[PDB]
């Protein structure tokens, strides 16, 4: 343990202060903190080496990319038996939580801005041949709200947490319909994730299949059922192209981004 062949900044525990609990991610508890910067501390549960390795791989890869719409990763701290990823605090938190609270008065124009910013971030990851693997409204963080007159939203995509490759079948099923179908048993999976996230954003933060059970979610992919049409009709062609069960038929993010700018 503590791989020694990945590149990430090692944060000393004397440099971080842990403040309030914010929520949970997959096998993590996340806390507001300070880095002597306003940060978020993502404390991994006591885990087997394989899970910790997938956590450190995310930290290393997200430490070496840069983009206007990607949240910073500052490093990893080992505080006793706890691996803690130190990441950027994004002022207004997860998009899906805010959208549900503000449901009914978030205009379509606002959602198209967000879609375009997200597509831009994924276009960059595609060009670098890097998989995110956890594109969803929860992992879209709002840096600027953009509802007030003369303003516009600004989002940052959070890190994917513990790498998808290390997660259990039951955790993968919990991620339906954001999870690409081929992942239930490549950067193409993030096209599906993006498409599902557009449905979520259009539905003001309510994802399709939310009221279903794990077994029913798994059934949905098993029988290759069709996901719903978005409530922004101008996105219906785009979402249908991304939410295709065959991965090679999904369009590239260069095409997605171009199409969004014309919509
Ligand atoms: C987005 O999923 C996580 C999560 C869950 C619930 C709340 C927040 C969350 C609430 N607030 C106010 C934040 C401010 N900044 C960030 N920053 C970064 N880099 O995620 C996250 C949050 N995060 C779970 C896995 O990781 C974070």
């Amino acid at each position: 343990r503590t791989l020694s062949q990945l590149s990430f900044h090692r944060v000393d525990q004397k440099e971080i202060t842990q403040l309030s609990h914010l929520g949970q991610g997959t096998r993590t508890n996340v806390y507001e903190g300070r880095l002597r910067l306003r940060v978020v501390l993502k404390v991994l549960d006591p885990s087997h080496h394989d899970i910790a390795l997938a956590f450190y791989e995310t930290a290393s890869l997200m430490s070496q990319v840069s983009h206007t719409h990607l949240a910073f990763v500052h490093g990893v701290c080992v505080r006793g038996p706890e691996n803690i990823m130190v990441t950027e605090y994004v002022e207004h938190g997860p998009l899906d939580v805010w959208l549900r609270r503000e449901r009914g008065h978030v205009p379509m124009a606002w959602k198209m801005v967000v879609a375009q910013q997200l597509a831009s971030a994924l276009s960059y990851l595609e060009n670098k041949n890097l998989v995110h693997g956890n594109v969803c409204g929860r992992n879209i963080l709002l840096a600027r709200l953009g509802l007030a007159e003369g303003t516009s939203p600004f989002i940052k995509l959070s890190d994917p947490g513990v790498g998808l490759g290390a997660l259990s079948r039951e955790e993968r099923v919990e991620r339906i319909p954001w999870l690409a179908p081929e992942c239930l048993p490549s950067t193409a999976m993030d096209k599906w994730g993006f498409g599902a996230t557009l449905l979520e954003i259009c539905f003001d933060g309510e994802a399709p299949l939310q009221s279903r059970s794990p077994s029913e979610k798994e059934h949905f992919y098993q029988r290759q059922h069709r996901l719903p049409e978005p409530s922004c009709p101008q996105l219906a062609t785009l979402t249908s192209q991304c939410l295709t069960y065959e991965p090679t038929q999904r369009p590239s993010f260069r095409t997605i981004l171009r199409d969004l700018t014309r919509l």
